[PDB]
């Protein structure tokens, strides 16, 4: 084995989280946030090429989780299933653990 998950870094600015995930190397390298400009809700900061992309996670009246359409029971969930899925619609990216210091 049990390891914490390598993709949640909290309260962190959306600026800080583009400053790091752009010293990424692979596209698709990821975090989730807690967002600062809408307090309790998460935030899917992800490097692409010289950008790093930003998604709102999504939450349904039951408290489910969705980027677009499909929605799952935990953000850990959403996070997997970005794993094989395109997290964009204009570009294949999938969700790939950051490198790590
Ligand atoms: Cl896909
Ligand atoms: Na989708």
């Amino acid at each position: 084995e049990m390891k914490p998950h390598p993709w949640f870094f909290g309260k962190i600015p959306r600026a800080k989280a583009e400053e790091m995930l752009s010293k990424q190397r692979h596209d698709g390298a990821f975090l989730i946030r807690e967002s600062e400009s809408a307090p309790g809700d998460f935030s899917l900061s992800v490097k692409f090429g010289n950008d790093v992309q930003h998604f709102k996670v999504l939450r349904d009246g039951a408290g489910k989780y969705f980027l677009w359409v499909v929605k799952f029971n935990s953000l850990n969930e959403l996070v997997d299933y970005h794993r094989s899925t395109s997290v964009s619609r204009n570009q294949q990216i999938f969700l790939r653990d950051i490198e790590q210091v």
